[PDB]
């Protein structure tokens, strides 16, 4: 019945056959492609939030050597899990299900300096989570979806110059 679907999957499939990089900062870096989903099968009367993390995917670290993504040595400890809220929450199941639901404000950074913004570990690689939580249910029911096309490694700069000119291009 609950169906989250990934909108404009074929553009992000066009990041992840390159291997997707997303650029970190000091103060914050909205992300390209913007992830975005459609969702049906909530209850159009009752109150939901949406939640975005970023799961960590390997037990190493990667470089760019010779044109190519490597193991790149050991990881170093684990970001923090940072949550970021959707700021439409908490809305009605009729709100998140009329038009895609867009993360199109969220920074990522390599620093923890507030605003809301993710910490990531440059050159690990990441993939989005988004998390349906119901308002004022006594069960505290969640829903984690993963969107495995939109898996992309964190950089303070683009390795890749086909994913700078991709960016460019797309965007
Ligand atoms: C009265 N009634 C029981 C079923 C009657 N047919 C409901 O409230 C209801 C009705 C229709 C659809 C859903 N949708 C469900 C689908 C999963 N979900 C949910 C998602 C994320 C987080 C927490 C969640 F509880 C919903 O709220 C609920």
């Amino acid at each position: 019945e609950l169906r989250v679907g990934l909108e404009e999957s074929e553009l992000w499939l066009r990041f992840k056959e390159l291997t997707n990089e997303m650029i970190v900062t000091k103060n914050g870096r909205r992300m390209f492609p913007v992830l975005k989903v459609n969702v049906s099968g909530l209850d159009p009367n009752a109150m939901y939030s949406f939640l975005l993390d970023f799961v960590a995917a390997d037990n190493h670290r990667w470089k760019y050597v010779n044109g190519e993504w490597v193991p790149g040595g050991k990881p170093e400890p684990q970001a923090p899990s940072c949550v970021y809220i959707h700021p439409d929450s908490p809305n009605f199941g009729a709100h998140w299900m009329k038009a895609p639901v867009s993360f199109s404000k969220v920074k990522l950074t390599n620093k923890l300096n507030g605003g809301g913004q993710i910490m990531l570990n440059s050159l690990h690689k990441y993939e989005p989570r988004i998390h349906i939580v119901r308002v004022g249910d006594p069960q505290r029911m969640i829903t984690s979806h993963c969107f495995p096309e939109t898996q992309f490694i964190a950089v303070t700069a683009y390795q890749n110059e086909e994913i700078t000119a991709l960016k460019i291009k797309y965007n």
